[PDB]
């Protein structure tokens, strides 16, 4: 056990310990690793290579700005990875490529404006993808193939539309967060999101400390009128960015 942390069973608790770096002494037997709520500014390559039994890894609420390539490649049994509330500016290609059993991925509250094109291609069992509070301008490629998603959080980004058909195979969705985006309702491309929301009013959620069903929470930029109320006649292909 790291001297700054407490350990019990296969759980290592390094949460809220004012840590500036990942401490030594985490047993290779560890299955749950709390490193959240610290001041970790970077993760060294190979730091997780020894921890092949991890199933849940909490790196949220730190000061991470980048991740080295291959950082997680040994964590083949990982099912939850939390990276929210950091300062991640970009991700390397294949950063999640080996996390084939991952079920929950937290990326909200970073500085991401795009993702590598194949970032989710191997996450065939993913159920929750929460990426609020970044600066995304397009739906990341690959999300349309995460057919097992129950939770998809895209709120508080910079999305203007959703590519046609992107949500149609996400038939297990129960929670979709779309508020806080500047949806461009004069552009003809908004019609897919409009049509999809109108058919899935029960799964569009707002957030006041918790999920609250609100299909009007996806709002048009400027008028702040509901996206699902847009008429096609009011839109035009020539009014798109
Ligand atoms: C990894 C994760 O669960 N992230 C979500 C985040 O989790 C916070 C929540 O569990 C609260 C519950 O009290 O605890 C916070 O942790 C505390 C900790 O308990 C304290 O002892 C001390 O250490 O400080 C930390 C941090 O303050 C967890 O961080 O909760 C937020 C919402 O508050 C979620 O973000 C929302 O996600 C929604 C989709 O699910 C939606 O997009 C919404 O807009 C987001 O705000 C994190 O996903």
């Amino acid at each position: 056990c790291p001297s700054q942390c407490s350990c019990s069973g296969t759980t290592v608790n390094c949460k809220s310990k004012s840590l500036a770096s990942v401490p030594a002494g985490i047993p290779t037997t560890t299955r749950v690793l709390y490193l959240n709520d610290n001041q970790i500014t970077k993760l060294e390559p190979g730091v997780f290579d020894r921890l092949v039994n991890l199933q849940t890894l909490w790196l949220n609420n730190n000061q991470l700005t980048s991740l080295p390539a291959g950082l997680f490649d040994s964590l083949t049994q990982l099912t939850i990875l939390a990276l929210d509330s950091n300062q991640l500016q970009a991700l390397p290609v294949g950063v999640f490529g080996r996390l084939v059993d991952l079920q929950q991925l937290y990326l909200g509250s970073n500085q991401l404006s795009a993702l590598p094109s194949a970032v989710f291609d191997r996450l065939v069992h993913l159920k929750e993808l929460l990426m609020c509070c970044n600066k995304l301008t397009e739906l990341p490629r690959g999300i349309e193939r995460l057919t097992h998603l129950t939770h998809l959080a895209l709120d508080q980004n910079q999305l203007k539309s959703i590519p046609h058909g992107a949500f149609d195979r996400l038939s297990s969705l129960t929670h979709a967060y779309l508020f806080g985006n500047p949806w461009d309702c004069e552009c003809r491309d908004i019609m897919y999101l409009r049509n999809w929301v109108a058919d899935h009013t029960s799964i569009v959620m707002r957030w006041d400390g918790k999920a609250v069903n609100d299909p009007d929470s996806a709002k048009c930029a400027g008028t702040n009128t509901p996206v699902r109320a847009v008429t096609e006649a009011s839109t035009s292909p020539s009014k798109c960015p």
